[PDB]
């Protein structure tokens, strides 16, 4: 524990001048989130629709093999 508070101490006052306000916060500390520039789906064989109120994906019920990762669709 010393270790790691001498550490966000003298990390607090090299890079945030003293001021925890200025340290970010996030729900729960896990991995890294991608941004993109972009916001939109991209993604064949996949719709995407929104309200205010739902947000809907649905994936071509055709039968061409042509799908999202189970990655990508769960990324989402």
């Amino acid at each position: 524990d010393g270790i790691h508070n001498d550490h966000i101490k003298f990390l607090l006052r090299d890079l945030y001048d003293g001021k925890e306000e200025n340290v970010p916060v996030i729900e729960y500390f896990g991995g890294r989130i991608l941004k993109a520039t972009d916001e939109e789906p991209d993604i064949d064989g996949l719709t995407a629709s929104r309200d205010a109120n739902k947000i809907s994906y649905r994936l071509s019920n055709a039968p061409s093999a042509n799908l999202p990762d189970v990655d990508s669709f769960m990324q989402l």
